[PDB]
Parts: structure tokens; sequence; C-alpha cells
């Protein structure tokens, strides 16, 4: 019985005043008890957000590096994330992979280390438009998921996020049925390559375009276990997406 | 040119350990002729500014080139200002050589940070292969050039020379080898920008500095301070603050 999971990726948006407002909205919101809600602030505001947010909402970092301390100007470690009261980290996000060039190997290593330090991990995967139009969706997301899997001792604190990069900013839209086709193929990969236990208990959430209007239909897909929300996570509309199963 | 001592904590510390360091720094007597800046890890910019006495300025360790946007894991100069920090380090050797940040990207970041009202510590330097091939000047001049082309105003910039060729290589820089590069960089400012920019721009040294070495390095005519690494996490940093005393 996989617990429904809604992530809010704020990305590089907001200041203390505006995020303070957003947080007041989320605190005033009724969160269903059967739903796990997580918010990822810009790294400068992880501490700030954890202090202001009600305990019913967990806090994620948006990225981290692969050792606990070191000569890595501009990076943060999982220890720092935990030290700030955050319990999750988002890793392998399409923007890290495709804007900032983070390799599969680097990401697998980040997952191992964040997991070894006690954080949950939202591990992101997905294919670009050129990869999808070349017919290599499965090949790409399976390879990304394999590299993550090779750097794991334990699956219980991982959530997989499928991002259709091919449908973010390109003009193309993704159907609920296309999302479901990728999600069930990823679950089938977990069953045949890790275990049926992992396949049946691991949340696979959809990180493509989600709104107050699209969320109910997407969430009723049997292999779509929730959402990693982009722009809408900055709006009160997020509260509708939290309630997508209601 | 006011003497400038920067402390780059890198990816080190927690609230407890950094709170302790900050107590130590808050007890230090900062000379009137010296500008002190500390760069915490990004998760602790806010924490550090709240705990530090105002006689010490706070810097971000990196930032991005737009004020808000779809850039998971980044921070903007707006957020840095919002947390009470007045500087950012850009083009650090680690951003360049571990994380692949290009000259063009760094230039764009410099322009955006200066425009949003931050000071910028702009880092340049050559690797060992480049030094031993004889292209020290080519590499550092190119890096300073691409930056200069993305800037109009020089008053809020500090140039940091990093002898990357001395990090974990088995080679080290002498004070004289540091002076030599600082002099050539001031030379490039004269010839490529102006004499005025060349006479007023702090050029600080970003290689190994300790309490034992700091006074000899600071006495070099073209070395105007430091961007300190490992020693910045220790009381020894307070002695490096006193380098020109």
């Amino acid at each position: 019985s996989r617990k429904f999971f809604v992530g809010g990726n704020w990305k590089m948006n907001g200041r203390k005043q505006s995020l303070g407002e957003l947080i007041g909205t989320l605190n005033a919101a009724k969160v269903p008890a059967d739903t796990e809600v997580v918010c990822a602030p810009p790294t400068a505001y992880i501490d700030f957000a954890r202090q202001k947010l009600d305990p019913k909402i967990a806090v994620a970092a948006q990225n981290c590096y692969k050792v606990t301390n070191g000569a890595f100007t501009g990076e943060i470690s999982p220890g720092m994330i935990k030290d700030c009261g955050a319990t999750w980290v988002v890793l392998g996000h399409s923007e890290r992979r495709h804007v900032f060039g983070e390799s599969d190997e680097l990401i697998g290593q980040k997952v191992a280390h964040a997991l070894a330090e006690g954080l949950g991990v939202i591990a992101c995967i997905g294919e670009k438009l050129d990869e999808r139009e070349a017919g290599i969706t499965e090949k790409v997301v399976f390879e990304q998921t394999k590299v993550i899997a090779d750097n794991m001792k334990d699956w219980s604190k991982v959530v997989l996020a499928y991002e259709p990069v091919w449908a973010i900013g390109t003009g193309k839209t993704a159907t609920p049925q296309q999302a479901q086709e990728v999600h069930e193929k990823l679950r089938g990969w977990l069953k045949s390559n890790v275990s049926d236990a992992v396949a049946q208990s691991t949340r696979i959430i959809y990180g493509g375009s989600v709104t107050g209007a699209t969320c109910k239909e997407l969430a009723s897909q049997p292999d779509v276990d929730g959402f990693l929300v982009g722009g809408a996570s900055l709006k009160p509309e997020f509260v509708d997406i939290i309630n997508a199963k209601q």
C-alpha cells in the first residue's frame, strides 16, 4: 500500500518574504494523513524553510555532493542537509543533468552517499525529445535507473521521479496514458532487476507538467504514485495537487 | 588599495563547528586598514550572517546569472543579498576544474552579480600542464579577458590568482612566483582596460597561506591580500587577518 507522495520543487525562485507567504499558505492547508508532502527550497533557504514550515511538511535540498566535507567550493553535503533539519534530497534532476552536465556516474555516487548519511532521495530520470523521437525512451530511463540501482544497499528511502524532458519547454504535451506507460515499464524493470518487493513498494512519481486541472487524472493511473511539481509548487494551486487522490 | 582577506570555508562545517569558528572570529580585532570577508557553505550563508559581527562581511561561494528561474540547485545574487551577504566568489578553481564552469558562464555571472549590487571575488589561475607548457600568461590573460568583456564597472571587483598548479601536485609557489604573476595581471589591466583600473583593483593571492607565510606574501608590492582555504576554518585565520600589521 504505497503512500501517495507530493514534492514541491521551488527551483531558483523566491526570497524570504515571498517564500514566507508561500509557507503560510502551506501551513494553513489541510494535508491528507495518507499523503507524504515534501518541499525543496533554494539552498540558501533550506534552514529558513524548515524553521517556518509545520512538521507535517518535510524539507528537501535541491542537490548535494558525494562526500561529507571537502574542497568543493559551492557544494553542500548530506550532513549539512540533515544539520539544517531536512530529511530529503532531490538528485539527478533534469536541470542538473542537462543544463549543468551532471553524469549518471556522479549521480549514482551522490545517491549512495546521501542514503548512507540517512537522507531520503528523490532520484530523477527521463529522456529528451531527440531520445524519444529516436525510439530510445526505455533504453535511456532503464540505463539511468540501473546506474542508481548499482549504488544502493537499501531501497526503502528512495523515490523515483520520471521527468518527460521531451515534454518540458518543447511545445509537446504528454498524456496521462504516456506517463502510465513509462511508469509501469520502470516498475517492471525494478521487478525483473532488483526485486518484486522493491517494485511493489517504491513510489514512482511523475515530474512532467502538473496542475490543479491535470492532477486528478494523472494520479488515478495505477503506476503514478504522486508528483514532483515544478512552477505550480510556488502557487496555492499546490494544495489541490496535494489533494489529487481526495 | 585596501588590504583584503577572504576566507573560503568550502564544503566544510556544521552549525555547531561553524558557530564555534564564528565566536573566534568575532573576538578578533580587525585592523582599520583591512577588509575581511568569509564565504560559508551555501546552506549556512544565512546562519553565518546572523551570528557574525558586522566587521566581517559574508560571501556566497557561487551563484547563477539570473534573478529567478528553473535552475534546480542554483542561487541568485538576489537571494544572497536577501540573506545579508554582500559578496560572491566566482570562477573558483573548483567550479572551473571539478564542475566544468566555462569562461563565458563565469563572465555572465560576474555581470549579473555586479548589476544586482554584489561585490565579486573573481578567480583565475593556471594548471600544472599549462604552467609547464609555458602558457601561464595565455591562460590567466584569457580568463581575465572573458571576465573584463562581461563587465563595465571595476570598483566592486577583486581579482584572485589561484596557482592551481600548486594544489596537490607536489609543486609550490614561492612569494616571488606569486609576485611575478600578480605583476603580469596588473600589467594586463593597464594595457587592456586602463591605468586607473590597474592601480585600484585588489589582486589577492589564492594559493597556500598560513600564519607562518602571510606577512612575507602580503609584503610583495602587487599582492593585496588573500583568498584563504584550509586555514580559514581555524583561529590561524585571525593571524592572517593581521598580515599587513
